[PDB]
């Protein structure tokens, strides 16, 4: 049968990068910095034992608070999840910590992706194909990460990671903690998000997830952003002149009574026409998007149906389009002390098997 009694630990080194300290296995070489943010520090590395392009995370303060705490939790869980080719997925996880009551770092090493979407429209004009291949793959992840009953709710294209061959990667899914002060203004953090769940409205499904899909389809047709609104109500209104106004059916749909109060109040105006916003575009193209671009989440588009879609008939492949199994999220309901949130990811981390 055989069992492995005694697992070695590895040896790491410390070295000084973005004025903070990172101790990593010997295995990972030539740590370089390439970004930053409120969560913690990224390097892209290179993995000696894999061959691999690697990107290493640190958590920064990852058990400061509750709040802190839980999500440090939420997202190895969430990494250690995913395994598909569209959806960023856990290479390896460490600390250096040898012990529970040592414990206060966590490294998250990941694929290496040459660039987020942003950088790539920036570089050159892309073919109806380029497209069709780049759109192709951000469904099939989403389908994937769907059926595992999660929701992205901030897909935009600093969130998708792409490379020389335009191959793309889903990053980011499941987090939702933004502070409304980065979303309020002209920002383009909040232009790629359903109305619904921008205004509070009835609960959101997974097409939010769609919604984000159709505006970022529509940007790399046109190459301009679709609505590019300078506040949370310029945005609102920016949507409502291509698609219409609400109609009764959602506007009764919509649980927050403050904002069906205010929806109402709004002059109403009729669905432009799609073939005259985006213009020289595939024909089935604009098709799906006015099957993405819907203001009812109940009648999106979902991420299977849109695969079957015509405009993706050149890489649309069932037996292809893999499903994830389901997410045990029962964690998610339950207030914990930051060391019973931290012990629990300190499980997480000594249980992690690498992939084959
Ligand atoms: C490590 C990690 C851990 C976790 C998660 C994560 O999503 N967790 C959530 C799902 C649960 C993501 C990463 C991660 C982070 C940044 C990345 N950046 C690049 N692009 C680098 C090239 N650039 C582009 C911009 O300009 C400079 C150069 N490639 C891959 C990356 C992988």
């Amino acid at each position: 049968h055989m069992l492995e009694m005694s697992q070695e630990r590895p040896t790491f080194y410390r070295q000084e990068l973005n004025k903070t300290i990172w101790e990593v296995p010997e295995r990972y070489q030539n740590l370089s910095p390439v970004g930053s943010g409120a969560y913690g520090s990224v390097c892209a590395a290179f993995d000696t034992k894999t061959g691999l392009r690697v990107a290493v995370k640190k958590l920064s303060r990852p058990f400061q608070s509750i709040i802190h705490a839980k999500r440090t939790y939420r997202e190895l869980r969430l990494l250690k999840h995913m395994k598909h080719e569209n959806v960023i997925g856990l290479l390896d996880v460490f600390t250096p910590a040898r012990s529970l009551e040592e414990f206060n770092d966590v490294y998250l090493v990941t694929h290496l992706m040459g660039a987020d979407l942003n950088n790539i429209v920036k570089c050159q004009k892309l073919t109806d194909d380029h497209v069709q291949f780049l759109i192709y793959q951000i469904l099939r992840g989403l389908k994937y990460i769907h059926s595992a009953d999660i929701i992205h709710r901030d897909l935009k294209p600093s969130n998708l990671a792409v490379n020389e061959d335009c191959e793309l990667k889903i990053l980011d899914f499941g987090l939702a903690r933004h502070t409304d002060d980065e979303m309020t203004g002209y920002v383009a953090t909040r232009w790629y998000r359903a109305p619904e769940i921008m205004l509070n409205w009835m609960h959101y499904n997974q097409t939010v997830d769609i919604w984000s899909v159709g505006c970022i389809m529509a940007e790399l047709l046109t190459g301009r952003t679709l609505f590019p609104g300078t506040d949370h109500i310029d945005q609102l209104k920016l949507i409502l002149r291509l698609v219409g106004t609400p109609g009764a059916e959602l506007l009764k749909k919509i649980s927050s009574e403050s904002a069906r109060n205010y929806i109402q109040s709004l002059t109403q105006m009729p669905k432009m026409n799609f073939a005259n916003v985006f213009i020289g575009a595939n024909p089935l193209a604009v098709d799906l998007l006015e099957k993405m671009l819907v203001l009812d989440s109940d009648k999106r588009i979902t991420a299977a149906q849109a695969l079957a879609h015509a405009y993706f008939a050149q890489y649309h492949d069932p037996d292809d389009e893999p499903v994830a199994d389901p997410y045990d999220q029962s964690f998610e309901s339950r207030d914990l002390l930051i060391d019973e949130w931290k012990s629990l990811t300190y499980d997480e981390v000594i249980s992690f098997v690498p992939p084959p």
